[PDB]
């Protein structure tokens, strides 16, 4: 790998900055978040960058008052690599007293395209929890009125602004479905020119042109609820998904048009039963797909970035740990992760971090780095 040759560089800084921190991000209105989570970043076709996240209005949790936020970088062409190059938070969409969330973009020359989940403020995954003003939650249910939608807004400005967001729940989601989740964290464009977005037992799939998108369902026997999607080196298609319960990563590989295999645990991929990210970093020789999750049967806290040569993505070298370039005064770093390549040859990586005031309680206060690294920082790690 030549790459390796090139002087290792990282920098790493909190972008969302939770209310407890000196900066705490707030929207123009003065409208401030306890917590950010479920972190989503691209870079668009101009070269500024794009991150997205949950600004969760009142505590940690999943449910209740939640407002889709980001910030773009200032210019096509800083790659984000200093906090003053990034622009002040903003809002795609914050209507009413539900959740919208799982930020899945995916860019399409220009267009990006901003697949979200949503839910009543009334409802939550597991029913019985207790919001701010005591309102007990109902278990979300297969009813329209209590299930996960499925929702996209659109901008075709650069991130600049945000169409009105469109339910296409009864299109993309299965009838009959109570919880659903896309992504979170991004598509992919294929080389052939297909859109492919990934979620709950199905990719979202974007067949015409840019400009003439159409929108429909490839169903995946066995995927996670929180998929992510690659294109590997021999043209065939990787999923890489979040396990029902803590052990290792499950995958399955596929095309559009023959489907895919079933999934399978990857032994070389541990995983706590948390959200992963996947990049497909180059094309020529050597063919490299980035992964990056917690390496770990059993704490969020121990994100490892890897590479893998291989055609299929079957295996991975033993990468970095992101402890290697810790973050101070942000919490304890780990969590879920999402991955794009910037304009000048980065690895862009959002990760959670967890103050842990409150432990595992709603009150513990979440924020989200930013990282770049070039290539030669991961394979210059110590255990590669
Ligand atoms: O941090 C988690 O693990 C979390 O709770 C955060 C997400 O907001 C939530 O939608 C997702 C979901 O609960 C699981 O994928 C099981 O369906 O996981
Ligand atoms: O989180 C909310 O609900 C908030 O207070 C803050 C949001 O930034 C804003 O978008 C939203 C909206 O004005 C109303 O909910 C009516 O749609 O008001
Ligand atoms: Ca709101």
């Amino acid at each position: 790998d030549p790459a390796k040759d090139a002087t290792p560089y990282h920098v790493e800084f909190p972008l969302f900055r939770s209310a407890n921190m000196a900066s705490a991000d707030k929207l123009s209105t003065g409208v401030g978040f306890h917590s950010f989570r479920i972190p989503a970043v691209v870079r668009t076709t101009t070269g500024r960058i794009l991150a997205f996240a949950e600004g969760r209005r009142h505590d940690n949790r999943d449910f209740g008052d939640i407002n889709l936020v980001y910030k773009r970088t200032k210019t096509t062409s800083d790659n984000g690599a200093t906090l003053s190059d990034w622009e002040s938070l903003r809002e795609v969409v914050g209507s009413g007293d539900g959740t919208w969330g799982n930020p899945t973009p995916v860019v399409d020359n220009g267009t990006i395209y901003l697949f979200l989940s949503w839910n009543n403020g009334s409802y939550s995954q597991k029913g019985g929890d207790e919001l701010p003003d005591g309102t007990i939650t109902k278990k979300i249910d297969t009813t329209w009125y209590g299930r996960r939608h499925l929702y996209l807004t659109t901008s075709t400005d650069d991130g600049n602004t945000w169409s009105k967001p469109q339910d296409l729940t009864k299109e993309l989601t299965p009838d009959g479905w109570s919880w659903d989740a896309v992504g979170p964290g991004n598509g992919i464009k294929l080389s052939s020119g297909e859109l492919v977005v990934p979620a709950m037992g199905r990719n979202i799939v974007g067949r015409g042109t840019p400009g003439q998108r159409t929108w429909s369902v490839q169903r995946l026997n066995g995927a996670g609820a929180e998929g992510t999607v690659c294109e590997t080196p021999d043209g065939k298609l990787y999923r890489n998904d979040r396990p029902s319960k803590a052990g290792y990563r499950i995958v399955a590989r596929g095309t559009l048009s023959d489907g895919f295999s079933d999934f399978a645990s990857d032994s070389g991929l541990p995983d706590p039963a948390c959200q992963g990210s996947v990049l497909k970093y180059n094309t020529d020789a050597p063919p490299r797909t980035i992964f990056l999750n917690s390496a770990s049967s059993d704490s969020r806290r121990q994100m490892r970035v890897r590479i893998s040569y291989d055609a299929d993505a079957a295996k991975y070298d033993y990468g970095r740990k992101l402890a290697d370039a810790p973050v101070s005064g942000a919490g304890y770093e780990g969590g879920y992760s999402s991955m794009t390549k910037t304009a000048d040859y980065k690895i862009g990586a959002l990760v959670e971090s967890d103050f842990f005031n409150d432990g595992t309680g709603g009150g513990s206060y979440r924020s989200i780095i930013w990282r770049r690294f070039n290539l030669s920082w991961i394979l210059n790690g110590p255990n590669n």
